[PDB]
């Protein structure tokens, strides 16, 4: 059931801030890997003299990449007087959040109608404020409030092209790319306890629970009124055999953080062979492929749903499917970002629940925890 | 005249390490845009706590990129006992290095005879030690002393495959990139004081001046015995129309550091195709080439050395051109490799100077600023 609860009008993930230490090499790096186009810019060619900001997007979205310039850039300035297109920006706070969490994601923005009165309600109903809000050029209201960890959850609302201040990308420096991908689907946390995080952030959203869960953790996720907002949260799961990743996770990012972001794909196929294509000369990397005994168990549990063609190209791009009793997810994870054993990507495609497509659809592949576990056993006893 | 005053046995530049926020991120746009490959590995996989470093390679020109983990992994270990491949290594340095500068060069590093020798000898003739001579697996020694601001001169010695504690990387994560780059050329710093810079560097080295030089700078240039390593050094000069581009990158750098990096192709032409094709999905930019007038003044400069043919394709490729009384200089500058206008390489390769090509050969293109000049005064009067 779906109690439709949201304590004000939220509309879609809108954009996912990275700060890194060089905005410029992260942000062409994901470009390539990903294949998306340079859209827009904030930076010294633009007048900021306080942060580097590059956007990238495909289809509906959008990464944003941030970087510090030296203090000593902007020391004159005040936040009156501020050449920051992003004004919740802090050379310290940046500083200290690459420091302690290595490359990783700050902000998880959502549009919504009214970014004021959705930061007012919020902190009203618990959240701990992070950025008040701002009006840019009378045109866009942006403002920020505590998610988990060091990361927030940002509003942002439209009167009526990314932010002012930012400037449409130079068609030279805009290489047309696409590998399919159209929007973010969800957006994950690992947080040390998931009943304080869960009862926070529902607590200052108003979000229902979506759905929730013997290997590694405990989840639960949140989600919006029409539920295409969905934010699920993990916790480590201690005593086991094999170490929490979750766990894991919480050491080598210095506490919680945003684990994956999963992109949803009009075209999955094409996306991993553009993908794959680039893991050894820039891109990313996979996970190893499921053995070859998943792929022949695919037939039983969604030969219905995909021809025995197209469960051999899952199996050629080691693709993951599960599904609900509504939908049918195909999933792979990539190899983290980065230097640290932290934050991943999930590429996703999601068939079924027409109504336009119902968010969530499928699920979020829990269970091929079991599935994998069951092939892995399978395949070593064909040894 | 040379005086062949090195006052320790060096070989040849070895290579350069950048200090990083994020060591996988710009090794992989690295690799990608220069066509260099992964070759060797130092990280949590190979059981480093301290630092993630990645060496990429192409031909005898090596990249190392290096980042710090979590404090926290390491935090129970001492010298004596450190998982570190690079005992030099400091998270606090790095870190700060890392905030004040951005992404840049920390090492130059050149292989010695005897790096304990090297390291004694140039102490003793006024270097500042950074890092003493430690030995590692009893088969190679490291020694670090400072070169300007907060770039160090690393002395390597090997007694008979990078480093011990590297590991030769995957052959699937290994592909082959090759755009025909070869090794360092010369590296280049700048400082706020040409005088004192150059009285401390040949004062410990022993190297002797190789050459040296109304727009921007002023420059010299200090060589080994077979002035095969080549470390030019520039000062801004005060009082011109334009403003120096040596003092912008001070400002934006917070001082003295290392400049560009030329990098040597055994076939220029190929690897500014490469280079070009890629510039836009995840590469290297570079500069806005010369007007059409200064390759029609190749004619009467270089006609002799560069058929018709060869100085159409340098014209395509926005390659410059400059001559010795002894060889030809074929050379290009990229666009800044990160965020701040500090940092930038170069491509060059040398023509003539046959004995083996003797070292700097064609000079370093200090006749294209009164050329270029002289051809954007030209083509604006074409009008
Ligand atoms: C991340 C994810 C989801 C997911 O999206 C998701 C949500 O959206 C919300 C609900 C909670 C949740 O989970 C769903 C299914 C997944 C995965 C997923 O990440 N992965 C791969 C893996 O577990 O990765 C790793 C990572 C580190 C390892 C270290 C050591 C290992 C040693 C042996 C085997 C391993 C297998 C996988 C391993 C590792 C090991 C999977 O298989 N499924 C099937
Ligand atoms: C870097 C370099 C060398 C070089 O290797 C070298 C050494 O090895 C040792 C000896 C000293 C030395 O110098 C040789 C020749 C170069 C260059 C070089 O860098 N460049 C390009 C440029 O000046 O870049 C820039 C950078 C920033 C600018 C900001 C604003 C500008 C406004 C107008 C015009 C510009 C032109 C160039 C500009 C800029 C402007 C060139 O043309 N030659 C011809
Ligand atoms: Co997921
Ligand atoms: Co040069």
């Amino acid at each position: 059931k779906n109690p439709k609860s949201d304590k004000f009008k939220v509309k879609r993930f809108h954009h996912i801030e990275f700060w890194c230490g060089d905005a410029t090499n992260v942000a062409r790096r994901f470009s390539w890997g990903l294949g998306m186009r340079f859209s827009a810019k904030s930076d010294l060619s633009t007048g900021n003299m306080v942060h580097a900001s590059y956007l990238l997007t495909s289809g509906d979205l959008r990464f944003l990449f941030t970087a510090p310039y030296s203090p000593s850039l902007s020391a004159g300035e005040i936040k009156p007087t501020t050449t920051a297109s992003i004004p919740s920006f802090d050379h310290g706070s940046c500083r200290s959040f690459f420091s302690s969490h290595g490359l990783g994601v700050r902000a998880v923005a959502i549009e919504v109608e009214d970014a004021e009165s959705a930061f007012s309600i919020s902190v009203a109903n618990g959240a701990i404020p992070s950025s008040p809000p701002i009006v840019l050029n009378e045109a866009v209201t942006i403002a920020e409030v505590k998610l988990y960890g060091d990361v927030v959850l940002r509003y942002v609302s439209y009167k009526a092209e990314f932010l002012p201040g930012f400037e449409r990308v130079e068609d030279a420096s805009s290489f047309p790319l696409d590998y399919g991908i159209r929007r973010l689907d969800h957006a994950v946390g690992n947080v040390p306890e998931l009943g304080p995080a869960l009862t926070y952030v529902a607590g200052f959203t108003g979000f229902h629970q979506f759905a929730e869960f013997e290997s590694g953790l405990n989840s639960a996720v949140l989600a919006s009124n029409d539920e295409m907002v969905l934010l699920p949260i993990n916790e480590p799961v201690h005593g086991t055999k094999r170490k929490s990743q979750i766990q894991t996770y919480l050491e080598h990012n210095e506490g919680a953080g945003l684990q994956h972001l999963a992109l949803m794909s009009e075209d999955i196929f094409r996306t991993l062979r553009e993908m794959r294509k680039r893991s050894s000369i820039g891109g990313f990397d996979f996970m190893p492929s499921p053995p070859p005994t998943y792929y022949q168990n695919l037939k039983k549990r969604v030969g219905d749903v995909l021809s025995d063609d197209q469960i051999k190209e899952c199996e050629e791009l080691g693709i993951l499917v599960d599904r609900d009793d509504q939908g049918t997810l195909l999933q792979i994870f990539t190899k983290p970002l980065g230097d640290r054993p932290t934050i991943f990507i999930e590429i996703i495609q999601r068939v079924g629940c027409m109504m336009y497509q119902s968010g969530g659809c499928g699920g979020f592949g829990k269970g091929n925890f079991s599935e994998l576990f069951k092939s892995i056993e399978e395949y070593e006893k064909t040894l």
